């Protein structure tokens, strides 16, 4: 459960947020696999309510219809035909589950589904999976609104509904068996893992139950013995009764510090600085590396949907943004996943966006296509954060350093840092309101290298800042506080 599964020497995955089937299918060849790409994680595949009020909200899809393969993302056929072409090229898909709960319990019954699917909330039947009244835990909850109405109960965290959210009834083995059967049918087409949605309310022993029904991966794509890659989402800051660490018997767990405490260093909000990233990871207080899925901001938080809040950096923040994303993926902690957004009329009203309910680029409630600008930038509103040259060199960079020790520190004291990855690559950062202009220990072979964050190594030349290191390892590195991309990056490939 522990291991993503990735072909070997691709070291993150990307989360298409609300993407198509096909978009992500055309994605995986003409580009994820030439750059490096791990993996995808993709929206959840299952049938959902459709929510017309607002108008098509990204979170409808968070509560589930049936287990249909028919979402706004595509239907069962081009769901397949995308995990297949992804697989033929080396891009893993791990699919994001939504098993703790079916939709809100206020959800008008009928055919508002989105593949048409008959549903009742209100008598807890949804007929195409098939569940009723007896699947859910309305006789177990034990507060009196029968929702979530106090974290600091372990208890009723994991019995009651979050949010209004109906709650299956997860000890049955009826309920157990029908979601194996569905993340089964999901292997077997051949996806290589899951993101477990919302395992905060979920028993760890009724979700290591569900685990023990899954059949290894295709043994068509992988080797004989492979298990799914599982990462659950389990929002744990300090403070509650649930601990992130109960969970690590089942697989990896969503490290929700890490982009909370990323963010305000790097915003420098109430004293913290970057020479404090000297120890980060578990010195940090974060869960073991090799437990951890880390990420800078998610499709929750980054519209203040959660875990962190107002630190959160995002795409937004576009040059802190970059900078962060960089510091991530250079830094040898966790199995690291980069976000991928669209963007939407962000509207704050009392410092509240009003507008964080927006779904995707659409026409009439159709997802739109992902175009591809002249330039490799997206056009229809579709971010594409992972095609920015910044963040896709230094996905290709963790891919180059991957097993080299943390080594070659420096710091001024402030937030001008630096540190190399063994003597595969070097990587510093000016985040002082001063130039940074001095010569650095690198631990890497003398050469010309081509810095990738202001370029590339294009056929024998860099198109960018281009690094001088000595035969003692020793380099000159200058950075104003006034540049595009107050960081610098150079590794083995990089080299002229
Ligand atoms: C690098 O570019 C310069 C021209 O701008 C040229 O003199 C040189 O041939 C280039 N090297 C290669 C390998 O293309
Ligand atoms: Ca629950
Ligand atoms: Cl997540």
């Amino acid at each position: 459960q522990y291991s993503p599964n990735t072909q070997q020497g691709r070291t993150s995955i990307v989360h298409l947020f609300e993407w198509r089937w096909v978009d992500i299918a055309l994605e995986c060849e003409r580009y994820l696999a030439p750059k490096g790409f791990g993996g995808v994680q993709v929206s959840p595949p299952n049938e959902n309510v459709a929510i017309y009020n607002p108008f098509r909200p990204w979170w409808e899809r968070y509560q589930p219809v049936s287990y249909k393969l028919c979402t706004r993302s595509g239907n069962e056929d081009e769901f397949r035909n995308m995990v297949t072409r992804c697989n033929n090229v080396g891009v893993r898909i791990y699919v994001d589950a939504v098993i703790n709960h079916m939709c809100g319990n206020a959800v008008s019954a009928g055919t508002s589904s989105t593949c048409g699917s008959y549903f009742n909330p209100g008598s807890r039947d949804f007929p195409a999976v098939p569940y009723s009244g007896w699947d859910f835990n309305d006789g177990k909850c034990k507060t009196g609104s029968g929702d979530i109405e106090n974290y600091n109960d372990a208890t009723q965290v994991r019995d009651c509904r979050l949010t209004g959210l109906l709650d299956l009834a997860l000890e049955k083995d009826y309920v157990r068996s029908k979601i194996a059967e569905y993340m089964n049918h999901l292997i077997d087409i051949g996806v290589a893992g899951f993101r477990l949605d919302a395992s905060k309310h979920m028993w760890p022993g009724d979700i290591k139950a569900i685990l023990d029904k899954l059949h290894n991966l295709n043994s068509n794509w992988f080797p004989a013995g492979s298990k799914p890659f599982i990462y659950q989402e389990v929002i744990d800051l300090g403070g509650e009764p649930i601990k992130s660490s109960d969970y690590f018997g089942n697989g990896r767990v969503t490290e929700f510090k890490y982009g909370a405490k990323l963010g305000t260093v790097i915003r420098k909000w109430n004293g913290e600085k970057m020479s404090y990233l000297k120890n980060w990871g578990e010195g940090w207080g974060f869960v073991p590396s090799d437990r951890a899925l880390v990420f800078v901001d998610n499709h929750d938080n980054q519209r203040g949907h959660g875990a962190g809040g107002a630190s959160i950096l995002t795409f937004w923040d576009a040059r802190l943004y970059k900078m962060a994303v960089g510091f991530m993926l250079a830094h040898p902690y966790g199995f690291t996943r980069v976000m991928s957004s669209y963007r939407w009329p962000r509207q704050f009203q009392n410092g509240n966006d009003v507008n964080d309910w927006v779904g995707p680029p659409n026409n009439n409630g159709v997802i739109k296509e992902v175009t591809i600008n002249p330039d490799t930038t997206c056009g229809n509103d579709w971010v594409c954060e992972h095609r920015w040259r910044q963040i896709r060199n230094m996905v290709i960079f963790r891919n180059v350093v991957d097993g080299q020790p943390f080594t070659n520190w420096y710091d001024n004291g402030s937030n001008q840092v630096a540190f190399g990855r063994g003597n595969r690559g070097f990587i510093v950062f000016n985040n002082d309101d001063w130039s940074f202009s001095l010569t650095l220990q690198t631990g890497l072979p003398a050469g010309t290298y081509c810095d990738v964050i202001s370029g590339d190594k294009i056929n024998g030349n860099c198109t960018g800042i281009k690094i001088y290191v000595s035969d003692d390892g020793k380099a000159h590195f200058s950075i104003s506080n006034s540049a595009e991309d107050p960081f610098i990056a150079i590794h083995a490939e990089s080299k002229l």
